[PDB]
């Protein structure tokens, strides 16, 4: 198995305030499941090859994604900002896969990335355990 | 706008505890968003036509969907049992559409609904406000 | 160090939904802290001579506590029902000690206990791991 | 009746990465319970002249308690620092009433609050509304 564990930072009350709205798991990999516990967030995956997606929206209505897996027993990560409520993370987590239009970023196999989103919200992912199957990032807001 | 709010109750401790492991939105009628308040669990939706997810785990390993949403202005509900690991919410969501396997059920347009796993447990779906725009669900586990 | 993990199975619609409004916790035995995971809630304590209390309100308006501790290194239990507003768990939970009202009870070192409500509301609270450091209950609303 | 909601904002994974521990209600003003919803926490209260704490534990092991309440219909809070592990909420929330040694800072009425703990962890309450019985305000922990 893989575990993903997140830990979410929110840096600006001036970006508003974030909360999860929604959590896919991809079928790859025999599948995998989300968790909670002590305010962090574990996505358990059956092997390497697989996914999730986090989508968040905040009080001030901003619709973006964060998404973690392995790829070829490398983890990945990626954002997506700007969304439009029908872009749901249903949507976007079959993306990375099946020569869809993202699969080049899970390919990329990053360890760290950041984006500010259109209307100025900064969201970086940044793992703090990059090797190995028990891996750690912290999801940065703001 | 339709909200979905559902209530969860577990009724026999002999099943194992059932807790959330992933929560889709479908894309129709403007996707939705899932929100947590007081223990209850909404699903707001951008109009007739879409649904959501939520997928349980036990702690005895068991895996099963409940699907609420909104088929021509009336609710409708489905539970999933006996799921296998790679048989993700992602999976099981779209299933409902694009004359997929169980979208027979949801045109049933159903206020209730009750199924026992090959494992033994039962699961029912019942809504306690059937019409109008903010409907409201007990699931029972157990 | 001793804990008790606590899973709440609400088995009965008709007596509302309850949420919990507080969690308290003694100052014996190095105090001790509560934690969330997995839809669970653990008690991890410093040693034997302590408890925590939940206080739960439905969304009928009944209020009610729930206290766990070890007592002379066994588990303890009580449910207290009929609670007014002002009678919060930081009001209850001293009530065990220092030779107060609820004394009695903590000294039964019950691994199991049932009460009924002024409303009608059944509660139970049953110890499945009984003895050791880490103990395990069910908490029944039914 | 008096509501307070918190949103908290955590800054910096230096300082590690806190949780909830512990939540009380003091006894004045009829009561109040602590609620969540969307990532947020409300405590509601009866009237003018209580308040509640929480209580936050990191994952390095420091423990810290915000309080926020109502004084003679305006709002106050503070933060406490380098707490023991015996130093619960329960010990806390009494201490500033009945003469005890926190009175002083409740009476202050404060709609901001900074302070800098002994490992370097800085926290601010900040009141966004800050009159009124509906208070918002932002815990930063930075």
């Amino acid at each position: 198995t893989y575990s993903i564990t997140l830990r979410v930072f929110q840096r600006n009350p001036g970006r508003g305030f974030f909360s999860i709205v929604e959590k896919t798991v991809f079928h790859y990999a025999n599948g995998g499941t989300w968790s909670e516990a002590k305010g962090t967030h574990t996505l358990t995956m059956g092997g390497s090859g697989t996914s999730g997606v986090l989508r968040f929206m905040s009080d001030k209505g901003e619709l973006i994604t964060v998404a973690v897996g392995v790829h070829n027993y490398k983890r990945w990560c990626d954002v997506v900002t700007g969304l439009k409520p029908e872009e749901t993370a249903l949507v976007i987590n079959p993306q990375y896969y099946n020569n869809g239009p993202r699969a080049y970023t899970r390919e990329k196999q990053l360890a760290e990335y950041n984006v500010t989103s259109v209307v100025g919200t900064r969201f970086e992912v940044k793992y703090t355990v990059v090797e190995g199957n028990n891996l750690e990032a912290n999801v940065i807001f703001s």
